[PDB]
């Protein structure tokens, strides 16, 4: 049978009253031939992208058809905490919330999801996702490639695992505590393996690792180079040649690749040395989506020049803020053992050469921020608002990967688990790398956060989140 064609999320803008519609709600989906509850935004499964332009307000009316409680965050939206849709943005079940956004940062692909204290894994694995395509007055003038769904296409990669009876498989127990949730099979847009034609010249591909534990790797089947001309807040200074790009959990870049007659070509996700994620199929290089070139020819340009980056500050007497990711011990190794017993010697490859005892062992609240479970109630500092701080995040004591996202701004990387960050990551981020080492991020929060409607800091391996490696911290 021929590929399916990649599905392309419709591209929203506002009505006369100024507002977008999301509508949470559960349908079904059909992978493999068989059909599987899933819940989408606006459908049965992932979400719209949601347009925003710098400089202009929106009121996104956001109705909740689930019969359990969720929220609505924005990741990489720089947005007061009243609006900001963490853990505290509750939305009953059947029930309405109302935001308006006033857009005020540079153009980026930022994406939308659900926070809800405890269950983020499980609702982002159900199939709860979206993006936002942040524009600018900047950006329209580089005559990059624009037509969505052409020529500038979003890439949503996401894995999942199904039981038998083809429902979607998810728990939160001792093992995915430890390790995080991940499957077989990867869908790209919801789609199994799809085709996307493409015009003959460039082609913008706007990735989104979407799942909930697993980092990707993307490259190209023929070793054709991808050019990243943006990170998850936006441009970078001049487009930045790879022939592979490594996305954690969350992360956003956009890529230029050339499109030629007569050659099709996959995106391809290389295997990672993480814990669990280069078991079968994903020990090889796994197809993302075939690229069909079209003799039409494409009108995007790659310009030498993209944007204008700001030069690092000072860093002499900016408030140093410490914080130490941990894991349990012993839960950590019970999980780990768990992994090798169910998949072996496999569940490691490429890494480098029974009783109730109680409320104290309960592994809902192993993993920490320093010290501490996150407590919804207590936010463990009050930030500065308008002024850099230097953020120095330990995964020391433990060697799981830890995406370390910070709701509330965009920052500048000053070293990433260690290195000083690769030239495609110097640029604007909402996440930095954290394994094994130490890294420092460089940020500014523009605007407030209350307790009552705290920023969250928080591992994007979703499974950690939601057992307590997660902080809330306020703004003004
Ligand atoms: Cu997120
Ligand atoms: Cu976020
Ligand atoms: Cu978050
Ligand atoms: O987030
Ligand atoms: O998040």
């Amino acid at each position: 049978a021929e590929r399916p064609t990649l599905p392309i999320p419709d591209l929203l803008t506002t009505d006369a009253r100024n507002r977008i519609q999301l509508t949470i709600g559960a349908g079904q989906s059909t992978f493999g031939g068989k059909t599987a509850t899933t819940w989408g935004y606006n459908g049965n499964l992932l979400g719209p992208a949601v347009k925003l332009q710098r400089g202009k307000a929106v009121t996104v009316d956001i109705y909740n058809q689930l019969t359990e409680e969720t929220t609505l965050h924005w990741h990489g939206l720089e947005v007061p905490g009243e609006v900001d849709g963490g853990p505290q943005g509750i939305i009953p079940p059947g029930g309405k919330r109302s935001v308006t956004l006033n857009v005020d940062q540079p153009a980026a692909t930022c994406w939308f999801h659900p926070h809800q204290h405890g269950k983020t894994g499980r609702q982002v694995a159900m199939g709860l996702a979206g993006l936002v395509v942040i524009e600018d007055d900047e950006i329209l003038k580089l005559m990059l490639p624009k037509q969505w769904g052409i020529d500038d296409v979003p890439v949503i990669v996401q894995d999942k695992k199904f039981s038998a009876d083809g429902q979607i498989d998810y728990q939160l127990d001792v093992m995915t505590a430890a390790v995080g949730w991940f499957g077989d099979t990867l869908l790209t847009n919801g789609a199994i393996y799809p085709q996307h034609a493409a015009p003959r010249g460039w082609l913008r591909l706007r990735l989104l690792n979407g799942c909930n534990a697993r980092s990707l790797n993307f490259a190209t089947s023929d070793n054709r180079p991808l050019y990243v001309i943006a990170s998850d807040g936006g441009l970078l200074p001049e487009p930045v040649k790879v022939s592979e790009l490594p996305v954690l959990m969350g992360e956003r870049f956009e890529v230029l690749v050339e499109v030629n007659d007569n050659k099709p070509f996959d995106l391809v996700t290389l295997p990672v040395s993480q814990m669990g994620m280069a078991i079968a199929p994903f020990d090889k290089p796994h197809p993302v989506m075939r690229i069909q070139p079209i003799a039409i020819s494409a009108s995007g340009a790659l310009p030498d020049t993209l944007s204008s980056l700001p030069a690092l500050p000072s860093l002499e007497g900016l408030t140093v803020r410490k914080l130490q990711l941990s894991m349990d011990p012993m839960l950590d190794m019970m999980g780990m053992q768990m992994l090798m017993e169910k998949y072996g010697d496999q569940a490691m490859a490429g890494m480098d050469h029974h009783m109730n005892h109680g409320g104290k062992f309960d592994f809902h609240h192993a993993n920490k921020i320093n010290g501490q479970a996150f407590d919804m109630n207590k936010p463990m500092f009050a930030a500065a608002k308008g002024q850099y701080e230097r953020w120095v995040i330990s995964g020391v004591g433990d060697m799981m990967l830890h995406p370390f996202h910070i709701h509330g701004t965009q920052f500048r990387i000053l070293s990433e688990n260690g290195k000083p960050p690769a030239a495609h990551r110097a640029g604007w981020k909402d996440t930095v790398k954290v394994e094994g080492n130490v890294s420092e991020v460089l940020v500014k929060f523009n605007h407030d956060a209350p307790k009552e409607h705290a920023y969250m800091a928080h591992s994007h391996l979703l499974e950690h989140q939601d057992t307590g490696m997660m902080l809330g911290f306020t703004v003004g």
